[PDB]
């Protein structure tokens, strides 16, 4: 009766990292970027401020969360943190005005190494990985989180069993000695896709102190927590907070660790419409 995987409708929210410099990331993501500025909130009493982005509003596109610590101008990336990735119908075109601009691009846009695949590699001002992927037409432009991790095959255990995630794609790539896995909701190519790489050997990695989580929405946390419950007993990983509101707002979520430490938390999808406006 873990089949409520297949009567939930789970979605990828945001990814949630920090940023030393608010400004000047929101000026490179919607100036090298194209992504929108969603959302900004500043919270004092808590001494932080946030900024939404993405390509699409919050209730259905994937975005990410930006906090900004005040008088914290820079965090540690670590050696796990993969890369972010923007979907783009012409990557010559993006990775072009994006030096255009001012920006980084690390790895000059052409065919992924022993594929076919149009890539290239933009840095972000804190050091952040973007990925430019050419693809024709998707709905939703912030198409991947990618995170290293230490057994890709306990991982996609891990994913599939506690997050009702479909094993999307697995390719070897023996030459440049890596594995990689991309895991998600729906069809690779229309949604945001979790992409795991596992270096051959290779068990360990710092999580840093930048990337915070990936936030998965779901019509019941305590179901979906449950899930999770059961995988980390057969597979590893932790439940951090238990299902329940939170203190004074009533909005439904459980977090947890993955076998890696990577955090996951878990958002209740009608709770998650309460704040964006
Ligand atoms: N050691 C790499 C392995 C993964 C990898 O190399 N992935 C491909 C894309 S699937 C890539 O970044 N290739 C570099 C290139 O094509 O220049 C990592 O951990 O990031
Ligand atoms: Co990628």
């Amino acid at each position: 009766v873990v089949d409520w995987h297949k009567h939930d409708s789970k979605r990828m929210l945001h990814a949630v990292y920090r940023v030393g410099d608010l400004d000047r990331t929101i000026k490179y993501y919607t100036e090298c970027f194209g992504m929108k500025l969603l959302r900004k909130r500043d919270v004092p009493d808590e001494k932080y401020t946030n900024a939404f982005l993405g390509f699409g509003p919050e209730n259905t596109n994937f975005a990410v969360e930006l906090t900004y610590n005040y008088g914290v101008d820079k965090y540690d990336i670590g050696t796990g943190f993969g890369h972010f990735a923007i979907a783009n119908d012409d990557v010559y075109k993006l990775a072009e005005n994006i030096k255009s601009k001012g920006g980084k691009i690390t790895r000059e846009p052409g065919p992924v190494k022993g594929g076919s695949t149009v890539i290239a590699f933009a840095q972000d001002p804190d050091g952040y990985m973007f990925q430019l992927i050419q693809r024709a037409d998707t709905p939703e432009p912030l198409c991947q989180v990618m995170l290293r991790v230490g057994d890709l095959e306990r991982s996609i255990k891990f994913y599939e069993k506690a997050l009702g995630m479909k094993l999307l794609r697995k390719k070897d790539v023996p030459d440049y000695k890596y594995t990689i896995a991309m895991l998600g909701y729906a069809d690779e190519d229309k949604t945001t896709v979790l992409e795991l790489t596992y270096n051959y050997g290779v068990t360990e990695y710092s999580k840093g102190n930048a990337y915070a989580q990936v936030a998965i929405g779901t019509n019941d946390v305590y179901k979906s927590a449950e899930a999770v419950d059961l995988a980390t007993k057969e597979l590893g990983g932790k439940i951090l907070r238990q299902p329940g509101p939170l203190p004074g707002i009533n909005t439904k979520i459980a977090s947890f660790v993955d076998p890696d430490g990577w955090k996951v938390v878990l958002v209740d999808n009608t709770d998650f419409l309460k704040e964006l406006h």
